[PDB]
């Protein structure tokens, strides 16, 4: 199969203008599609996950145009819930936010639509969301394994009292929050217990407000939504740079800088992953905050032991950065790594051991003890963009590393390797 071999990188230094945020991009596209008016999105991400959402919108009859580099999109709002019949199949690759958000949104009114995706997507849980949508009146059928896509949506979500489990994915709540305002009746969403990946809920509420809708958040335990609302185009909207994609570059500087500045995100960003910079600071790196940039300058790198539930994606970057840190690093409260693009706890532990680390794969945590020196390995990437990007950091040592299926980074960052190369210096 395909592979890419990265030669040792002596130093990293420079500036990266970040690709658009995948999380903001897919929420903005869906809200723009449901809204009244024309929305112009700029700095939109061009990647597999966004392409599947754009394809779904096209299939649902939404009109839009894209610039040559696919980062500017003019969307003609539908002025209300999207609709299609005939069990129209929407293929969503392995795009979780698209699958979860559309599963809820397409429950508005009547419809007959099937959502499916790649084999791994049929193994990613969605039962907590289906349970919630059904309490609200939706008719949903599992076409294969119970609690997983593919789903056949036949509409009927009207609102009411809806409980939702937030212990496995915040995306279920996010999906409900964006959908509920357009339901005819008022909705009270009650979180059953724990809520993971909480910062993503703030991204959702931020986007909803931009598109003209606010709800009552009662300490993230219950959300009160007024039905019969409408989303409104915000005119021109600037998609923030992706803070998760930025992690690789900031970590690279913490390990082998130099100073690396990423632009497109700053101290005012709505993304929880900018908090990744805080972790690098705690490990010993120096961080600079700007209005439209965050930079990291090499200092030292010490092992840390922390709960990473607030930055599950960027946390993977700390797992490979740990190979360069003094001491044993422990990342805790990250059980849902197991239900994402791949089981990330198993995958990360397996590949880290290949370059020499001693690793304890905990049920919901990972403990990493770096080797005195890294060795060469051919890294398996599990159709997971982040395994490829995280392990690219192994090359910031004296050993090269071979990354299998490097194009898997296209899920959220097609140009990843060229960008890492841009800040890679020989001197
Ligand atoms: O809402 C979002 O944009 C996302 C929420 C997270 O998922 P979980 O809530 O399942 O942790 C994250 O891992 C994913 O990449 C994007
Ligand atoms: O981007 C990541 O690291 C994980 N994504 C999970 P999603 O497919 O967006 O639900």
């Amino acid at each position: 199969m395909e592979s890419l071999t990265l030669q040792p990188i002596a130093r990293v230094d420079g500036t990266i203008n970040l690709p658009g945020s995948k999380s903001v991009s897919n929420r903005a596209l869906l809200l723009a599609a449901l809204a009244h008016g024309k929305t112009v999105l700029t700095n939109l991400l061009d990647s597999d996950d966004v392409r599947h959402m754009l394809n779904a919108l096209t299939a649902l009859g939404v009109s839009y145009t894209l610039s040559a580099d696919r980062t500017r999109c003019e969307i003609i709002g539908n002025g209300g819930p999207l609709h299609a019949e005939g069990a129209l199949e929407l293929f969503l690759g392995n795009a979780g936010i698209a699958m979860r958000s559309l599963a809820a949104a397409l429950c508005l009114g009547s419809n007959d639509i099937v959502l499916t995706g790649e084999p791994r997507m049929k193994e990613r849980p969605i039962g907590h969301l289906v349970d919630a949508l059904r309490l609200g009146g939706a008719k949903i059928t599992y076409l294969e394994q119970e609690n997983y896509p593919p789903l056949r949506l036949q509409g009927g979500f009207t609102g009411g009292n809806v409980d939702v489990d937030g212990s496995v994915s915040s995306q279920f709540l996010t999906a409900l929050l964006m959908t509920a305002p357009l339901a005819p009746e008022d909705t009270v969403i009650r979180i059953k217990g724990d809520l993971v990946s909480k910062p993503y809920i703030d991204i959702t509420l931020n986007l909803m407000k931009t598109f003209g809708v606010e709800i009552e958040n009662q300490h993230y335990q219950q959300f009160v939504v007024k039905g019969g609302q409408s989303y409104q185009s915000p005119g021109t909207y600037l998609v923030e740079g992706d803070a998760s994609s930025a992690s690789y570059f900031l970590a690279a500087a913490a390990i082998k800088g130099g100073t690396v500045k990423v632009t497109g995100i700053g101290r005012n960003s709505m993304q929880g992953d900018i908090r990744f910079a805080d972790v690098l600071e705690k490990m010993g790196a120096t961080i600079c905050w700007g209005d439209d940039y965050i930079s990291c300058t090499r200092g030292e790198l010490n092992a840390i032991d922390m709960d990473m539930n607030h930055i599950p994606d960027a946390a993977m970057t700390i797992a490979t950065a740990a190979l360069f840190a003094k001491g044993t690093t422990t990342l805790r409260n990250i059980y849902n790594w197991r239900v994402k693009e791949t089981d990330r706890l198993f995958a990360m532990a397996t590949e880290l051991r290949k370059v020499g680390a001693e690793v304890e794969e905990g049920h919901d945590y990972i403990r990493i003890t770096p080797p005195e020196k890294l060795n060469f390995a051919e890294i398996a990437t599990y159709n997971d963009h982040r395994m490829a990007m995280c392990f690219s950091l192994v090359a910031l040592s004296d050993t090269p590393v071979t990354i299998l299926d490097p194009k898997c980074t296209a899920k959220t960052f097609p140009d990843y390797f060229e960008q890492l190369a841009r800040i890679s210096q020989a001197a």
